[PDB]
């Protein structure tokens, strides 16, 4: 189609390599680039960690409400919310918003922790029909993304699908759905990604993602005023392990999409 030729197009201008895809939940139609390759996930993984959470709290009602503490010892890398509650507490509904919407690697492995392992994340995907994610490491190592590396990653195809089923279906209760909504719409790492190639009166919700090799991230919900949603993963990974972030290509694949309807 014309939308595969200018993503193939963008990804030649771009030096790197490219994965894409769009479900439009009006007519169940999907459009794919390297589909079924797989991808570094870095933080985009945060998303299901988040999810396996709420799905626990399904049965333990009050499991979000728990307070975890933060101790110095827990820091890593990335922490622009943990760091403001060092020697305090967090519960896990702070550290589930602290991942998701500030990308906090802290609260990413208290998460983790939470849930029994990188495995137990895993094991939450394979419960709900993903048997294509793999979460192997914590944080920070889980963004080395080393090229042919099949450790923390997934395929465009299997995060499209993934995300529609935690936002727009049913594999999460009522409520914990339309928190993991909210969590979303309320990131503030995307402006520059996926939100950037869409009409200003879209509603995105997203989860971004970078890690080395120049890999660069997103994924998102989005609702079209007047239309059905749509769910779009940009997957961008480059040679280099130096390379620069290219948030640019993320936009520039959601703008191509968003001509093609
Ligand atoms: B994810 O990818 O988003 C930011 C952090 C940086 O380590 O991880």
């Amino acid at each position: 189609s014309a939308v595969q030729q200018k993503l193939a197009a963008l990804e030649k201008s771009s030096g790197g390599r490219l994965g894409v895809a769009l479900i439009d939940t009006a007519d169940n139609t999907q459009v794919l680039y390297r589909g079924d390759e797989r991808f570094p996930m870095c933080s985009t993984s945060k998303v299901m960690a988040a999810a396996a959470v709420l799905k626990q709290s399904e049965t333990q009602k009050q499991l979000l409400n728990q307070p975890v503490e933060i101790k110095p010892a827990d820091l890593v890398n990335y922490n622009p919310i943990a760091e403001k509650h060092v020697n305090g507490t967090m519960t896990l509904a702070e550290l589930s918003a602290a991942a998701l919407q500030y990308s906090d690697n802290t609260a990413m492995n208290k998460l983790i922790a939470q849930l029994g392992g990188p495995g137990g994340v895993t094991a939450f995907a394979r419960a709900i029909g993903d048997e294509t994610f793999r979460l192997d490491r914590t944080e920070p190592t889980l963004n080395t993304a080393i090229p042919g590396d099949p450790r923390d990653t997934t395929t465009p195809r299997a995060m499209a699908q993934t995300l529609r089923q935690l936002t727009l279906g049913h594999a999460l209760g009522e409520t914990q759905r339309a928190q993991l909504v909210t969590w979303l719409k309320g990131n503030t790492t995307g402006a520059a990604s996926i939100r950037a190639g869409l009409p200003t009166s879209w509603t995105v919700g997203d989860k971004t993602g970078s890690g080395d090799y120049g890999t660069t991230n997103d994924i998102a919900v989005i609702w079209p005023q007047g239309r059905a949603p749509l769910v779009l993963v940009t997957y961008f990974t480059q040679p280099q392990q130096n390379a620069e972030s290219r948030r640019d290509v993320l936009a520039s694949a959601a703008r191509i999409i968003a001509e093609g309807l």
